[PDB]
């Protein structure tokens, strides 16, 4: 429709999923808020534009389309009004950084210990399948009540919930191009349920301290529960986001790192940079690249586009890292770049609820990864790939050492 930008009308789904930032480069110059053809939706790709969509009062949550057609209702990050009020102040208890600060430390360090025993007298590891991952989803699994499904099933899921949520190219007509790619992430919540409903079942009668049973019984009257079907599409949001997201992060900021050596020297002689290597490293690859949406409510005029009411809009919060008016050389990895707000954890009522936990999580396990292998190097003979629109980072990660 609009006739400077028919360009995007040749950007594809892979070409978004296998590089983002040429295109989101152009987009951020020519149009800040822009209909992009495959993914039938307006996309918000400045920190400006992102920033004032995530927190207009004419704005409200809305799922994107592949994630609703995913996670069903009520997924938190799609609802508004009394029911957002309700499942934020479900998940909010266990993520409160007082609670947080009383347990973080026994919980995730042990996991770390336990992963990095498996491999660390080696000499080489990939360190997304081998660390990484499983300590995010080790860590939050047991958290939330999971501590019999195995990492490696974790994983699996979060991994297939991803292919499903980001599945959002649409063809001419603006129907999705590839219904099929929605099979996995059903028969992903067909093998959840399976696990998960007999854990239900018993937390009903039984309350312990898994984060799921007190979604269950938390602020309800006497003998009452939540609904199973109430709480299952935020059990979902967590299988995905907050299970792959950790993970995501300290890959990248190690991957940042490992291409500013001199920077790694440091961190690793000085953990307390630690906190300041992840920022810089969920700004330079975020790991929610473009997942989350909200909905106008009425006509407004966002950079200098007049949208009715009932327009949806992606937040491309990873290109909006990437925004120059903030960042000198933002494609470039720099920890010592001067401490500013990132828009990595969003904006506004639906930014993210579980910062404080996926900051520890993050800075532990790469804590723990520092000491017991201070002389880390990238292997140099394998490359780094980085896949992802949706959510970002790096498919795998070769490290060597001297044993
Ligand atoms: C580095 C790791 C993580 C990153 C980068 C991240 C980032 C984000 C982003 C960008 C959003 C959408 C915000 C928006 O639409 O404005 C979000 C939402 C959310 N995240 Fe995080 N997340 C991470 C880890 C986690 C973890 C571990 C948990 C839970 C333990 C969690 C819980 C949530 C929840 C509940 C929401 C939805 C909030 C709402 O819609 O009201 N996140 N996150
Ligand atoms: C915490 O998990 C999520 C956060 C934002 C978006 C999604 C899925 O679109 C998530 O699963």
């Amino acid at each position: 429709e609009r006739p400077d930008l028919a360009w995007l009308d040749e950007v594809t789904m892979t070409q978004l999923e296998r590089n983002p930032y040429e295109v989101y480069e152009r987009l951020r110059a020519e149009a800040p808020l822009a209909f992009v053809p495959v993914l039938g939706s307006y996309v918000a790709s400045t920190a400006e534009v992102c920033r004032e969509v995530a927190t207009s009062p004419d704005f409200e949550a809305v799922i994107t389309p592949a994630g609703g057609r995913t996670f069903g209702h009520p997924a938190i990050i799609g609802v508004n009004g009394d029911i957002h009020a309700d499942l934020r102040s479900m998940v909010e208890p266990a993520l409160q950084p007082a609670e947080v600060d009383r347990w973080i430390d026994d919980l995730v360090r042990p996991i770390a210990r336990r992963y990095l025993e498996r491999f660390e007298n080696d000499g080489h590891a990939e360190l997304v399948a081998q660390y990484c991952e499983p300590v995010s989803v080790r860590s939050l699994g047991d958290l939330l009540g999971l501590q019999e499904v195995d990492s490696d099933k974790l994983r699996e899921w979060f991994a297939k919930l991803n292919r499903s949520v980001t599945n959002a190219a649409v063809d001419e007509n603006g129907e999705f191009a590839n219904p099929e790619g929605f099979a996995e992430g059903d028969q992903a919540k067909a093998e959840i349920r399976a696990v998960v409903d007999p854990l239900i079942d018993k937390w009903i009668e039984h309350p312990d301290d898994s984060a799921i049973s007190h979604w269950l019984h938390d602020g309800m009257p006497p003998g009452q529960t939540r609904d199973r079907e109430y709480i299952y599409p935020t059990i979902y949001v967590y299988l995905l986001g907050a299970m792959q997201e950790p993970g995501h992060g300290m890959a990248s900021t190690l991957v940042g790192l490992f291409s500013r050596p001199e920077q790694l020297e440091e961190v690793v002689d000085d953990p307390t940079l630690i906190p300041r290597a992840i920022a810089e490293g969920l700004r330079w690859t975020s790991p929610i690249w473009s997942a989350t949406a909200r909905i106008s409510t009425k006509p407004v005029t966002i950079a200098g586009v007049d949208l009715p009411a009932g327009t949806p809009v992606m937040l491309s919060y990873g290109s909006a890292n990437h925004d120059t008016g903030k960042y000198e050389a933002p494609s470039q990895y720099d920890l010592h770049r001067p401490p500013l707000p990132h828009l990595a954890f969003g904006a506004g009522n639906h930014a993210c609820a579980g910062i404080y936990f996926a900051n520890h999580v993050m800075r532990i396990a790469l804590e723990e990864l520092f000491e017991a292998i201070p002389n880390l190097e990238r292997d140099t003979r394998e490359g780094v790939e980085f896949w992802g629109w949706g959510f970002r980072g790096p498919t795998s990660l070769h490290v060597t050492w001297e044993v």
